[PDB]
């Protein structure tokens, strides 16, 4: 499964769903597309 957004996460690592995006800057997952 993934990770929904706000939850913390790797950028590189990805666990979070795509459409969000995992966040370097606030290295948390985010909606942004």
């Amino acid at each position: 499964d993934c990770l929904g957004w706000f939850k913390s996460c790797d950028p590189k690592n990805d666990k979070c769903c795509k459409n969000y995006t995992c966040s370097r800057r606030d290295r948390w997952c985010k909606y942004d597309l």
